[PDB]
DNA sequence: AAGTACAAACTTTCTTGTAT
DNA sequence: TATACAAGAAAGTTTGTACT
């Protein structure tokens, strides 16, 4: 989902929610509630796909 | 500048707004708030540059 | 301590209807 | 016909707190 996905992927990664807002620029909040599945297209989209390092389509499908 | 770059896609592709709207699966009133500076981080952001056939990047940064 | 959640108030983006 | 405005609501963001 976009959230699982992140939440993995936030972890092979080992930046833990705190670290990983301060990476997109915002709140350890709305990292949360992105993976916890209270969202579904954060407006931070493409600047946690730079962070993931993985590209928008497959955050958003998982391809 | 965002709404720019949209609007000159579209007059260049052909379409006119509601077309592309129906073709990025939003609205005519949403290409609308786009593309006249009423909106900048739209839900359909990813939907667009695909239907739009640029990249994600480019919208934002035109970059 | 450290890190992940919660919930309310506010903000942007969407949606529908009509005006130009 | 094709682009624009405008009011209500929803979807996201915030920020302060609370859990564990």
């Amino acid at each position: 989902s976009i959230s699982s996905r992140v939440k993995s992927k936030r972890i092979q990664l080992g930046l833990n929610q705190a670290e990983l807002a301060q990476k997109v620029g915002t709140t350890q909040q709305s990292i949360e509630q992105l993976e916890n599945g209270k969202t579904k297209r954060p407006r931070f989209l493409p600047e946690l796909a730079s962070a993931l390092g993985v590209s928008v389509d497959w955050l958003l499908n998982g391809t």
